């Protein structure tokens, strides 16, 4: 069984730079399969579905194997002044047009992005698991802010509309972090307000397996302990 990632700086393999790590890299201490990062930083569900990302987890994805996508940190902005990663606005089918690189690029709603990728993995057996974008630093301004993105409840609405599995990652950082306190969230956050440092991309990842074990979801059955702090929701 092998466990594919597919998402943002926030997840992958050296983080943001300058000592940051994403929460991807500490899953495999976890999970008795396979895991992949394929998570890049600085990728929207549009410029990794534009880059051929999905499509190549799509080549060598098998039935059984587990596919986790979670973006939304990029993909806001403005189209006026596009910076390759925006996708169009809106819940559904809507589309947008943009000249980006030379191309007049059709581009798509974050949740047409994620429920197209869900399809192709999805049709050849895989098990897919969209995940809400993990938050900036609640703490910031040193007292704590719960205030999530659209990208948070697009993500279930995607999940709801492709028929998969959801997990609402946002949530249990953002539960976990408030019961850790200013102090040590500051701690987490080095160089900027999003991303961690490789003690905060642990938190991150264990508020994921405690996600997964509180909700049943399927990747439950490879996990190989469920000993992680907090409460479910
Ligand atoms: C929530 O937790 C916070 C983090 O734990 C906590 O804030 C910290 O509080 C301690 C205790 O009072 C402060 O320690 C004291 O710091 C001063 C020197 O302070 C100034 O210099 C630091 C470091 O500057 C350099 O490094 C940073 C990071 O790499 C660079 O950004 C910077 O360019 C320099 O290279 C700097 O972080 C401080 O910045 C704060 O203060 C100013 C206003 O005074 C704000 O503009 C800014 O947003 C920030 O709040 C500051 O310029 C030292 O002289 C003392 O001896 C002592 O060591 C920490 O500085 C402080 N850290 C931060 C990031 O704020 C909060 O108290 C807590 N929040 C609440 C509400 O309780
Ligand atoms: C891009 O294509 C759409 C139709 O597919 C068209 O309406 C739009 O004007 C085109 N944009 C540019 C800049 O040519």
């Amino acid at each position: 069984t092998t466990v594919y990632l597919a998402g943002d700086s926030t997840m992958a393999k050296n983080g943001g730079g300058s000592g940051t790590n994403g929460w991807g890299e500490y899953l495999a201490s976890y999970l008795s399969a396979t895991v992949v990062n394929d998570a890049v930083a600085g990728r929207s569900a549009r410029s990794y579905t534009r880059e051929g990302r999905f499509e190549n987890i799509a080549d060598v994805v098998t039935a059984g194997d587990y596919v986790i996508v979670e973006f939304g940190h990029n993909d806001g902005g403005s189209l006026s002044t596009d910076n390759g990663r925006t996708d169009c606005s809106g819940t559904g089918a809507e589309v947008c047009y943009s000249v980006y690189d030379g191309v007049n690029e059709t581009i798509l709603t974050f949740p047409a992005y994620l429920e197209n990728a869900a399809k192709l993995f999805t049709a050849k057996g895989a098990k897919v698991i969209l995940s809400s974008q993990t938050p900036n630093n609640p703490w910031e301004t040193g007292t704590f802010v719960n205030s999530p993105t659209r990208f948070v409840e697009y993500a279930e609405l995607a999940a709801e509309v492709a028929g998969v599995e959801y997990v609402d990652h946002w949530s249990y950082v953002d539960s976990i972090y408030e019961t850790l306190g200013n102090a040590t969230v500051n701690s987490y956050f080095p160089i900027d307000h999003t991303h961690t440092s490789p003690a905060g991309a642990e938190v991150v990842a264990e508020a994921f397996l405690k996600a997964v074990v509180c909700t049943g979801t399927s990747l439950k059955s490879v996990l190989t302990t469920t000993s992680f702090e907090g409460t479910c929701l």
